[PDB]
């Protein structure tokens, strides 16, 4: 029996015979980039499959673009009746009907199926944390109920629990068929985190001490004659798998491409390194003149546009009140009011920054505006690597306005690296931000 072959990659790069070996190197994209993917499957001559299904799911920072799936066989588009497509927020399932199966079965030569589609890197992607998809091709001469893992976060305790059930080909409950081993995998970066095994007398296992902001997946090692149906995620910290006794070959599971966004942290200080609240900046693409970084209007929701306005107004008020205090009056508790308002603002900006463009006039509501908190902190996330320039548009109370822009470089580690000259948060032991120095004489 010749086996089918599969690969998944960016558009034009998939190759089932010779898959890329450096796929674990993420490609830098910015929030709003539409990323195009390609799944190529080779089916041997004289196949007689009862099921040929593809299941694709992705981590939460990639939004599957509904309506973008195209599927061809030997470069001929399938007809609507040839497949059933179901689309969910995190991906899709594409299942050949009998009309579609007829196009890949009983053929006198290898058939090439190509599925293309895109996803948009979204406002939930975290700087330097990659986003990935995961695909299975589930097939066999009997009907197959297998599909691809659904990544999930642990619960707030850092716990993730696997539960397995077993059914026969008809979906009727049956006793555990065999020991079942799974690799717990970091779904963002594709690294194995642990291996667990369920013995036949105990169908649950909990993994502890996981990162609550990381998505993971339990990937079942093939059990002879059983196919793995990963159930829809309903709650953090829980993953469920149903093993169907379909008596089919193990599914195909290609290696997965990765994308990642970059970022930069800053701290507003004076020449004595005192941290300063309420400095406002925009981002330009040159040291003079040039353009300013803005979110694209047609990609910010009504709710998002209003939250930026609301939170900016609360921040302006919180900064004005903090500024009316004497230095001795600027206590931990007073700084906290500013930091809370700034954090709500920063979160609204990150939510509203769904795509970027460069504009001529900095006097534009969509131009990204950064504001320093009472520890002087401000940051930008979701970016392409490159060279950028901060322009101060409003100095901290009592200082002169800066007369030059400040160049900074965004890189694969510009957000996280130490050695940058100041701690983003005082006392952290990591100097992972760049100082922006204000003066009374410019």
């Amino acid at each position: 029996e010749a086996k089918p072959k599969i690969d998944k990659d960016f558009k034009g790069k998939a190759n089932p015979d010779t898959p890329r070996v450096d796929k674990d190197t993420p490609v830098n994209h910015q929030v709003g980039d539409v990323v195009e993917y390609e799944i190529v499957t080779k089916i041997p001559a004289l196949a007689n499959y009862a099921t040929a299904n593809w299941s694709d799911r992705m981590t939460e920072g990639l939004a599957f673009n509904k309506g973008t799936v195209k599927v061809t066989v030997d470069d001929v588009a399938l007809e609507a009746g040839d497949y059933a497509l179901t689309e969910v927020a995190t991906g899709f399932d594409l299942k050949l009907t009998d009309a579609g199966l007829a196009k890949v079965n009983d053929q006198n030569a290898e058939k090439t199926v190509k599925i293309t589609y895109s996803a948009t890197l979204n406002d939930k992607a975290i700087v330097e944390v990659p986003e990935s998809n995961d695909v299975t091709f589930n097939y066999g001469n009997n009907p197959d109920h297998g599909n691809t893992p659904k990544p999930n976060k642990p619960n707030e305790n850092g716990d993730l629990t696997l539960t397995k059930t077993w059914v026969d080909a008809t979906g009727a409950p049956i006793p555990a068929g065999a020991e079942a081993t799974f690799d717990l995998v970091n779904a963002q970066a594709g690294k194995v985190v642990q291996t667990v095994t369920l013995t036949t007398d105990k169908n649950t296992v909990t993994v502890n001490g996981l990162d609550k902001n990381t998505e993971y997946k339990f990937v079942e090692r093939s059990i002879k004659g059983y196919s793995a149906d990963y159930q829809e995620i309903t709650t953090a910290g829980e993953i469920a798998v149903k093993n169907w006794k379909d008596e089919n070959p193990k599914p195909l599971d290609p290696t997965e491409p990765k994308v990642v966004t970059y970022g930069k942290k800053f701290v507003k200080v004076n020449d004595k390194d005192n941290r300063l609240a309420g400095a406002e900046f925009v981002i330009a693409n040159a040291d003079n003149a040039g353009q300013y970084l803005a979110r694209k209007a047609d990609k910010v929701s009504q709710e998002e546009k209003q939250l930026v306005v609301t939170t900016k107004d609360a921040l302006d008020r919180a900064v004005a009140a903090y500024n009316a205090l004497t230095a001795q009056q600027q206590t931990q508790q007073e700084k906290e009011k500013v930091d809370k308002a700034q954090a709500a603002y920063n979160a609204a900006v990150i939510a509203a920054n769904n795509a970027f463009e460069w504009v001529a006039d900095k006097d534009n509501e969509n131009v990204v505006k950064l504001v320093s908190d009472a520890q002087g902190r401000f940051e930008i996330t979701g970016l392409l690597a490159g060279t950028y320039y901060l322009e101060e548009t409003k100095q901290p109370a009592g200082y002169a306005l800066l007369t030059s822009r400040q160049k900074f470089e965004v890189t694969a580690t510009s957000y996280s690296a130490t050695g940058q000259g100041i701690e983003y948060t005082a006392g952290s032991g990591k100097d992972d931000a760049t100082k922006v120095v204000n003066k009374k004489i410019t």
